[PDB]
């Protein structure tokens, strides 16, 4: 019935001598008693470092401390190490590795460490003193960079557009032209884009209006069909034309939107790299897009947002990250090494490390020289901060609350992270009618899944 703790890792402290108590994992527990373990490697083999989760790992440092070159090992190399004694996570015991250890000495300054048991959502709290004795034969140093140092703006747009220019200035090595539009390489933003923008502001536009249009991109009006005739939206089989679609199941508000996001996302490729074992994008735009949907269903009718608007936040929550690949390739391919060594960490306080600014900044910028509607710029400059309060907020609460729990359930990136009281209040949900909206969703997840193949192409 109740997770516990695995035996051999019990068993193991006993013969140590190391006192030990359960703990269940939860994002109240402050960074800095948490014990992250990662394996790295090179060419001479394996390495353990371990260092508080209140720090990120620099690889760069890393090299300069120790000289090596170390990456992520691969997960089948970790999954034969954790599987050598049965375990599902890494807990921070060198005892389990052959491998030289190394660790922060920072670590040692919380009086009360908590580290995997191994079995999910069990910890181990051990006194920091017992725990020195497992690194009588480790390396000591000072190499993690403390998360109070990383400055992310969720505070200041108005510095957005100095530090994106910052940012591409050391790293970009193009010209500087007066304008940061000019100075990056901005796509040009597909004509049928292009047209649904100016469609969206006329107060009168139709149903024949964005049927017409739709019918321009035979391409994209498969997609739209094949939307609506998606398990999760619609029952067995009525197709016929996209005007059966957009009046039978899919509604005017919601078609004009889908088709503005599904004509943005072939603006930019795919990104050739990505973290390992990471959730693909589509998906993660597509499960965004849906919880939203159910969300936006269970709020007050007092403070419903527009219903399509809300989901095309969920769609292009992410487009900065395919931005931030497209101006920066080398970097960001040296993100996706820092993500897979930093599993305590969401993407957020790694970009604003190594670059200077955030995916969330860079997207929204993008967003409103391409005239997209001052919601959607709102919306995504803000996905990071529950505490904004600022115009149309509640779109980019939404998009907070529903990635936050989708990391809770597993998809999305980083730890578990806390959901605070006064962003349930503002949209006047409850925490198990959110819940069980997500809950919900997830049980036709498989539909979800489908939806987000078609998009491999």
């Amino acid at each position: 019935d109740a997770p516990h703790a695995p035996q051999v890792i019990l068993q193991l402290l006993a013969k140590l001598g190391i006192a030990c108590r359960e703990v269940s994992d939860s994002a109240e527990l402050p960074a800095a008693r948490r014990v992250q373990a990662v394996l790295l490697d090179d060419a001479v083999g394996t390495l353990l470092v371990l260092f508080p989760q209140s720090q990120l790992l620099d690889l760069a440092r890393l090299t300069e401390l120790t000289g090596r070159k170390l990456l992520a090992i691969k997960p089948e190399r970790l999954e034969r190490m954790l599987g050598k004694h049965e375990l599902h996570r890494l807990p921070a015991l060198p005892p389990l590795t052959s491998s030289p250890c190394l660790y922060d000495e920072r670590l040692l300054q919380e009086p009360r460490l908590l580290i995997e048991s191994g079995q999910p959502g069990i910890l181990l709290e051990i006194a920091s003193n017992d725990f020195r004795g497992l690194l009588g034969k480790a390396s000591a140093a000072r190499f993690g960079e403390p998360l109070e140092n990383i400055n992310l703006n969720l505070d200041r747009p108005d510095d957005d557009r100095a530090e994106i220019s910052q940012a591409v200035q050391a790293f970009t090595a193009r010209r500087i032209q007066q304008r940061l539009e000019q100075t990056i390489e901005i796509p040009p933003l597909p004509q049928t884009a292009q047209k649904i923008i100016k469609l969206r502001v006329d107060p009168n536009a139709s149903v024949d209006d964005i049927t017409g249009l739709v019918e321009t991109d035979p391409a994209l009006a498969a997609q739209v069909v094949s939307w609506a005739a998606s398990p999760y939206y619609a029952a067995p089989g009525k197709i016929r034309s996209v005007e059966d679609a957009i009046v039978r199941v899919l509604g005017f508000d919601l078609v004009i939107n889908l088709a503005l996001g599904l004509a943005l996302g072939k603006s930019l490729s795919l990104p050739k790299d990505q973290p390992q074992q990471a959730t693909p994008y589509w998906q993660q735009a597509i499960y965004t897009a849906a919880v939203i949907e159910g969300l936006t269903r269970a709020m007050p009718r007092e403070l419903r947002p527009e219903s399509g608007l809300s989901y095309l936040g969920g769609l292009l929550h992410n487009f900065g990250y395919l931005v931030l690949a497209h101006v920066f390739p080398p970097h960001f391919s040296l993100i996706c090494r820092h993500l897979e060594v930093n599993p305590h960490l969401g993407h957020a306080y790694i970009e604003q490390h190594l670059l200077g600014i955030t995916r969330e900044q860079i997207g929204a910028w993008l967003m409103r020289v391409w005239d997209m509607p001052d919601d959607l710029y709102c919306a995504l400059r803000f996905q990071q901060d529950p505490s904004y309060t600022g115009p149309n907020a509640v779109y980019a609460n939404l998009i907070c609350l529903t990635n936050r729990l989708l990391r809770n359930s597993g998809i999305g990136d980083g730890t578990q992270q806390a959901i605070p009281a006064a962003l349930y209040e503002r949209l006047g949900i409850t925490p198990e009618k959110a819940g069980d909206a997500v809950k919900k969703v997830l049980e036709a997840e498989a539909a979800l899944r489908e939806l987000a193949a078609q998009f491999n192409r």
